[PDB]
């Protein structure tokens, strides 16, 4: 990965490219703030969660996923939680399934 | 009224609600794509997540946190996805913002 892989950082989060992608686009945003799984977040951390959807759709709409795309947040062994660290997922570039997964 | 969910929102369709507030509406999933399948939407209609701006910040981060004591009173403590379509390519078919909340089995990957 080379440091242009991170498409954007502020105070409270940072946006990088999957290196093992699931679509033609797709996209991890991740709180400074280690939350290990969304389960374990808390009221506290409200304006935080509210500012990482927001930055997950502009980045989606910076890279051109105009037609369509799925925001993805895995818990635990169930929800194939890879890294015990928030991520949120955005994936598009193609036409998404259903069920996810 | 943009959807059916206008419908379950003004109780006019009976649906099986977890959890309501002033902000949003919990209910499950009439198609269930695992044994646990519900939706957490905002009553603000917000049509989709790529239409929700700044000032809906404080209120997305509530769905969200909405949906993690849901999944926790439904017993998904060994764990769970949340999914939010976007578009014709997300899959997304009501037009209005709400997250799945997919538990009770292991999901696969990729998702979808
Ligand atoms: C009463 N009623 N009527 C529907 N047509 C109806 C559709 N759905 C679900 O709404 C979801 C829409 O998700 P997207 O396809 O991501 O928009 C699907 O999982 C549908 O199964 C519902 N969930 C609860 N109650 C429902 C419905
Ligand atoms: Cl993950």
């Amino acid at each position: 990965s080379l440091p242009a892989d991170i498409l954007y950082e502020d105070q409270q989060c940072l946006v990088f490219r999957d290196v093992a992608p699931q679509a033609p686009v797709h996209f991890l945003v991740i709180p400074k703030k280690p939350i290990p799984r969304i389960s374990q977040a808390e009221e506290e951390d409200q304006q935080l969660l509210g500012h990482l959807l927001l930055v997950a759709k502009q980045t989606a709409k910076a890279e051109g996923l105009g037609d369509g795309y799925r925001l993805v947040i895995n818990d635990g062994k169930l929800g194939a939680q890879s890294v015990y660290h928030l991520h949120i997922h955005v994936l598009g570039g193609r036409q998404l399934q259903w069920p996810p997964g």
